[PDB]
């Protein structure tokens, strides 16, 4: 049965106006800016951008990849697909 989301979990993350996007729940580095309450720091593969999202926008990767893991015209998306499949826990700093 599911647990709560934790850093390192892989997802497709939904933002208004964008397709469901390959992403991870990130750690917060010591000394770094914390997210608001009930929000997680989401690192988007490909774009390498961070946004703060709640669980309603977070779709677990294994369950969702057959639906959402297809090439997309959008900038950074297909690079993102490669990252989530091939090295989802690397440093992309």
């Amino acid at each position: 049965m599911p647990h709560a989301f934790k850093p390192g979990d892989l997802v497709f993350a939904k933002m208004k106006g964008y397709p469901h996007w390959p992403a991870r729940i990130d750690d917060i580095a010591d000394g770094a800016v914390k997210p608001p309450p009930n929000k997680y720091p989401i690192f988007f593969f490909g774009t390498h951008e961070t946004a703060f999202l709640g669980p309603k926008d977070l779709f677990p990767y294994d369950k969702s990849k057959d639906k959402y893991g297809k090439p997309n015209k959008r900038k950074g998306f297909n690079e993102g697909l490669w990252e989530i499949q091939n090295n989802p826990h690397a440093s992309y700093s």
